[PDB]
């Protein structure tokens, strides 16, 4: 009877996710980042070994985060590989999954992309008047059996920091336990690589 939530971020790594690591840790809390692959260098080295110490799994968001429904299908490919194998390269671990940045996806990206899209439940703390609690109760009121949620941990995304604890707190206090998105799958049995579909619950629908 195991009810499971996997919390994501997009847009990291950056110093705010240093932040999100902090709270990860104290609450015992495993998540998944998609990462920009331009964002992947010596700057953030330190982030990202911490993120695999942690068990945290890196996904993929592209590598320049630019709109990929305005890209040619050689340019999408190459946007995937040079990401997957800066992360690769960099701390070891393999990609399986990918977010479309904006999640704007036409049929080209599908074409052209060979991982499990996924999207999940959107918490809207990309804008800053999006308060911390209206952050929180987003987030609670997203939750279900199987569900993805999706924040951000770009540079300066700190009212998410400021909601995160009650998320994780509140999350809990419902019975729900925390997975990464890989977790997510092989805990449910479902098989993610799909093509041209994209994921928000391990159930599908
Ligand atoms: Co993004």
């Amino acid at each position: 009877n195991e009810k499971l939530i996997a919390l994501t971020f997009d847009d990291g790594p950056s110093s705010t996710t240093s932040d999100v690591l902090d709270i990860l840790e104290r609450y015992g809390v495993k998540a998944t980042f998609f990462l920009i692959g331009q964002n992947v260098n010596s700057n953030t080295l330190s982030i990202m070994q911490r993120q695999v110490r942690m068990g945290c799994e890196l996904a993929s968001h592209s590598y320049t985060h630019q709109d990929m429904t305005n890209m040619s299908a050689q340019n999408i490919r190459n946007e995937m590989e040079w990401t997957s194998s800066a992360i690769k390269n960099s701390v070891g671990v393999d990609v399986k999954f990918f977010r479309p940045p904006y999640i704007a996806v036409n049929n080209t990206m599908y074409q052209n992309i060979d991982y499990p899209f996924i999207q999940g439940t959107l918490i809207n703390d990309s804008e800053n008047s999006t308060s911390v609690q209206q952050r929180v109760n987003n987030a609670l009121g997203a939750a279900k059996d199987g569900q993805i949620i999706l924040l951000h941990d770009f540079q300066g995304n700190s009212q998410t920091v400021q909601a995160l604890p009650q998320i994780i707190e509140g999350l809990k206090n419902q019975g729900y336990t925390f997975v990464t998105v890989s977790e997510l799958f092989e805990k449910k049995g479902v098989n993610p690589n799909v093509e041209y579909k994209i994921w928000s619950n391990a159930n599908g629908q």
